[PDB]
Protein backbone atom coordinates (compact mmCIF):
# COMPACT_ATOMS: atom_id res chain seq x y z
CA UNK A 1 0.00 0.00 0.00
CA UNK A 2 1.24 3.57 0.89
CA UNK A 3 -0.50 4.81 -2.58
CA UNK A 4 -3.83 6.37 -2.92
CA UNK A 5 -6.01 6.37 -5.56
CA UNK A 6 -7.80 9.42 -6.89
CA UNK A 7 -10.72 9.67 -9.25
CA UNK A 8 -13.52 11.47 -11.02
CA UNK A 9 -16.53 11.22 -13.02
CA UNK A 10 -18.34 13.64 -15.40
CA UNK A 11 -21.87 12.28 -15.68
CA UNK A 12 -24.95 12.93 -17.73
CA UNK A 13 -27.06 13.83 -14.30
CA UNK A 14 -27.09 12.88 -10.70
CA UNK A 15 -29.38 10.09 -10.90
CA UNK A 16 -27.02 6.99 -9.85
CA UNK A 17 -29.34 4.84 -11.60
CA UNK A 18 -30.44 6.48 -14.79
CA UNK A 19 -27.54 8.52 -15.44
CA UNK A 20 -24.25 7.88 -17.17
CA UNK A 21 -20.46 8.26 -17.04
CA UNK A 22 -19.09 10.29 -19.32
CA UNK A 23 -15.71 11.08 -18.77
CA UNK A 24 -13.07 9.52 -16.08
CA UNK A 25 -9.49 10.14 -14.84
CA UNK A 26 -7.57 8.83 -12.38
CA UNK A 27 -4.13 9.85 -10.14
CA UNK A 28 -2.19 7.70 -8.24
CA UNK A 29 -0.18 9.37 -5.67
CA UNK A 30 1.77 8.44 -2.52
CA UNK A 31 0.95 8.49 0.81
CA UNK A 32 2.11 12.15 1.25
CA UNK A 33 -0.04 13.39 -1.72
CA UNK A 34 2.71 13.39 -4.22
CA UNK A 35 1.64 12.21 -7.56
CA UNK A 36 3.57 9.34 -8.88
CA UNK A 37 1.14 9.47 -12.28
CA UNK A 38 -1.67 10.13 -13.99
CA UNK A 39 -4.13 7.96 -15.51
CA UNK A 40 -5.66 7.63 -18.39
CA UNK A 41 -8.52 10.54 -19.34
CA UNK A 42 -11.32 9.37 -21.25
CA UNK A 43 -14.65 10.48 -22.67
CA UNK A 44 -16.92 7.73 -23.29
CA UNK A 45 -19.53 7.26 -26.07
CA UNK A 46 -23.03 8.38 -26.09
CA UNK A 47 -25.35 9.81 -28.53
CA UNK A 48 -26.07 13.42 -29.50
CA UNK A 49 -29.75 12.63 -28.33
CA UNK A 50 -28.26 11.41 -24.42
CA UNK A 51 -26.58 14.80 -24.36
CA UNK A 52 -29.46 16.87 -25.39
CA UNK A 53 -31.66 15.20 -22.66
CA UNK A 54 -29.23 16.73 -20.02
CA UNK A 55 -30.24 19.41 -17.81
CA UNK A 56 -29.33 22.80 -18.42
CA UNK A 57 -26.02 23.86 -16.29
CA UNK A 58 -24.95 20.45 -17.79
CA UNK A 59 -25.32 21.01 -20.81
CA UNK A 60 -23.79 24.85 -20.89
CA UNK A 61 -20.56 23.38 -18.31
CA UNK A 62 -20.09 20.41 -21.08
CA UNK A 63 -20.41 22.64 -23.64
CA UNK A 64 -18.05 24.98 -22.50
CA UNK A 65 -15.32 22.78 -21.35
CA UNK A 66 -15.40 20.84 -25.05
CA UNK A 67 -16.63 17.95 -23.16
CA UNK A 68 -19.49 17.37 -25.34
CA UNK A 69 -17.26 17.35 -28.57
CA UNK A 70 -15.29 14.90 -26.86
CA UNK A 71 -17.84 12.50 -26.29
CA UNK A 72 -19.70 12.49 -29.57
CA UNK A 73 -16.19 11.84 -31.13
CA UNK A 74 -14.98 9.27 -29.26
CA UNK A 75 -14.46 5.44 -29.63
CA UNK A 76 -14.57 4.21 -26.27
CA UNK A 77 -17.00 2.51 -24.33
CA UNK A 78 -17.55 2.01 -20.95
CA UNK A 79 -16.07 -1.79 -20.91
CA UNK A 80 -13.03 -0.20 -22.62
CA UNK A 81 -12.42 2.71 -20.29
CA UNK A 82 -12.81 0.48 -17.79
CA UNK A 83 -9.85 -2.21 -19.15
CA UNK A 84 -7.47 0.82 -19.81
CA UNK A 85 -7.74 2.51 -16.16
CA UNK A 86 -7.43 -1.17 -14.44
CA UNK A 87 -4.44 -1.67 -16.50
CA UNK A 88 -2.98 1.42 -15.75
CA UNK A 89 -3.67 1.04 -12.11
CA UNK A 90 -1.92 -2.37 -12.35
CA UNK A 91 1.26 -1.11 -12.31
CA UNK A 92 1.26 0.53 -9.40
CA UNK A 93 -0.86 -1.12 -7.14
CA UNK A 94 -2.78 -4.50 -6.13
CA UNK A 95 -6.30 -4.97 -6.11
CA UNK A 96 -8.20 -4.45 -2.68
CA UNK A 97 -5.51 -1.71 -1.29
CA UNK A 98 -5.95 1.71 -1.77
CA UNK A 99 -9.52 3.23 -1.01
CA UNK A 100 -11.54 5.33 -3.54
CA UNK A 101 -10.10 9.30 -3.16
CA UNK A 102 -11.87 12.39 -3.94
CA UNK A 103 -14.57 14.60 -3.39
CA UNK A 104 -17.72 13.41 -2.94
CA UNK A 105 -16.74 10.12 -4.28
CA UNK A 106 -19.94 8.25 -2.64
CA UNK A 107 -21.45 9.47 -5.53
CA UNK A 108 -18.96 8.44 -7.88
CA UNK A 109 -18.71 4.44 -6.11
CA UNK A 110 -22.41 4.28 -7.06
CA UNK A 111 -21.75 4.76 -10.58
CA UNK A 112 -18.64 2.94 -10.94
CA UNK A 113 -20.45 -0.10 -8.78
CA UNK A 114 -23.26 -0.17 -11.81
CA UNK A 115 -21.14 0.89 -15.20
CA UNK A 116 -18.04 -0.47 -14.04
CA UNK A 117 -18.11 -2.95 -11.65
CA UNK A 118 -14.46 -4.47 -12.30
CA UNK A 119 -12.81 -0.90 -11.78
CA UNK A 120 -15.34 -0.39 -8.55
CA UNK A 121 -14.03 -3.69 -6.76
CA UNK A 122 -10.30 -3.02 -7.49
CA UNK A 123 -11.14 -0.50 -4.86
CA UNK A 124 -10.91 -1.21 -1.22
CA UNK A 125 -14.14 -0.70 0.53
CA UNK A 126 -12.72 2.62 2.22
CA UNK A 127 -13.93 6.04 0.98
CA UNK A 128 -11.44 8.93 1.43
CA UNK A 129 -14.00 12.24 0.78
CA UNK A 130 -12.39 15.39 0.85
CA UNK A 131 -15.86 16.75 1.34
CA UNK A 132 -15.64 15.63 5.05
CA UNK A 133 -13.16 17.80 6.08
CA UNK A 134 -14.71 20.78 3.65
CA UNK A 135 -17.54 20.47 5.87
CA UNK A 136 -16.13 20.42 9.21
CA UNK A 137 -13.90 23.58 8.01
CA UNK A 138 -17.36 24.77 7.08
CA UNK A 139 -18.64 24.62 10.93
CA UNK A 140 -15.81 24.76 12.63
CA UNK A 141 -12.74 27.01 10.92
CA UNK A 142 -14.36 28.94 8.16
CA UNK A 143 -11.57 30.66 7.49
CA UNK A 144 -9.90 27.96 6.36
CA UNK A 145 -11.57 27.61 3.04
CA UNK A 146 -10.99 31.19 1.83
CA UNK A 147 -7.05 30.28 1.00
CA UNK A 148 -8.01 27.64 -1.46
CA UNK A 149 -9.76 28.24 -4.84
CA UNK A 150 -10.80 25.27 -7.68
CA UNK A 151 -8.85 25.53 -11.47
CA UNK A 152 -10.48 27.39 -13.91
CA UNK A 153 -10.26 23.79 -15.79
CA UNK A 154 -13.13 21.56 -16.69
CA UNK A 155 -11.92 17.90 -17.62
CA UNK A 156 -12.29 15.13 -14.58
CA UNK A 157 -8.07 15.27 -14.93
CA UNK A 158 -8.07 18.59 -13.53
CA UNK A 159 -10.77 18.03 -11.00
CA UNK A 160 -9.01 15.16 -9.76
CA UNK A 161 -5.86 17.36 -9.50
CA UNK A 162 -7.96 20.07 -7.61
CA UNK A 163 -9.25 17.36 -5.14
CA UNK A 164 -5.42 16.17 -4.39
CA UNK A 165 -4.48 19.93 -3.76
CA UNK A 166 -7.36 20.98 -1.28
CA UNK A 167 -6.48 17.92 0.77
CA UNK A 168 -3.08 18.94 0.50
CA UNK A 169 -4.18 23.76 1.53
CA UNK A 170 -6.48 21.71 4.47
CA UNK A 171 -3.55 19.34 5.66
CA UNK A 172 -1.84 23.04 6.69
CA UNK A 173 -4.57 23.62 9.15
CA UNK A 174 -5.03 19.99 10.81
CA UNK A 175 -2.10 20.41 13.33
CA UNK A 176 -1.18 16.94 15.06
CA UNK A 177 -3.24 14.83 12.64
CA UNK A 178 -2.04 17.00 9.60
CA UNK A 179 1.21 15.14 10.58
MG1 LIG B 1 -16.56 14.62 -9.02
Amino acid sequence: NDRLIWIDLEMTGLDTDRDSIIEIATIVTDAQLNVLAEGPELAIAHSLETLEAMDEWNRNQHRRSGLWQRVLDSQVTHAQAEAQTVAFLGEWIRAGASPMCGNSICQDRRFLHRQMSRLERYFHYRNLDVSTIKELARRWAPAVASGFAKSSAHTALSDVRDSIDELRHYRQFMGTLGG
